[PDB]
RNA sequence: ACAUUUAACUAAAACCCCUACGCAUUUAUAUAGAGGAGACAAGUCGUAAAGUGUACUGGAAAGUGCACUU
């Protein structure tokens, strides 16, 4: 797959219409080797439904796409990155579903098909979650998803979904 | 534990005890499994008020609390 080039920091600064490098208020992992490492540690994703959060520039997104994922659902809150994610989607037809929304409220139990929903006592249900979010958002999210596991609802309606 | 016999008109003969050491003790090797250090990985890799210590941290790219230094 011929994916478009990864944005540089100058291109990111222009994209946020910020015109400077000091007021980013955000840190980007623009090194594809570390993102490749992270996706490797996420497990074998060949033909796996991956729900990715906090894409931003899209290093994790490109790394996941390079793995033979079946469908990749992406949720982005900043609309300014949606153009880049859209070009990335055009590069990979039918393997990227972008959604503009907030991960603390987005409802994943309806995103993927119902044929995926495996029992709790069987193996994890081929659905993986990967995320590099702001640290101010990852802890409410993990608390919320722990509550979901305790209730066996939300992303864990499919079974014992693994998170990275 | 165990015990002085014969013999002695030259002088000699005889002698023979019974008790472990083991699921004890020392060190070493082999084996399941787990954990460390080394090579700043080399590129046909990518690019352009502050500080120190300590305590909590569940909206932690660091914050707040206390004490310090310039
Ligand atoms: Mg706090």
């Amino acid at each position: 797959c011929r994916l478009p080039p990864l944005p540089t920091i100058r291109e990111i600064i222009k994209l946020l219409r910020l015109q400077a490098a000091k007021q980013l208020s955000q840190n980007f992992l623009l090194d594809l080797r570390l993102t490749d490492k992270i996706v490797r540690k996420a497990g074998n994703l060949t033909n796996a439904y991956v729900y990715e959060v906090g894409p931003g520039p899209g290093g994790i997104t490109r790394s996941i796409l390079n793995a033979d994922v079946a469908e990749l659902l992406v949720v982005e809150k900043d609309t300014r990155f949606i153009p880049g994610l859209q070009m990335l989607s055009d590069a990979a037809p039918g393997k990227l579903r972008i959604v503009h929304g907030d991960v603390l409220t987005f409802k994943v139990e309806k995103a993927f098909s119902e044929s995926l929903k495996r029992p709790w006592e069987d193996d994890p249900p081929n659905v993986h979650i990967i995320g590099n979010l702001p640290f101010s958002v990852s802890t409410p999210l993990i608390i919320k998803w722990l509550e979901n596991i305790s209730c066996r609802d939300g992303p864990f309606v499919y079974g014992r979904t693994q998170m990275t």
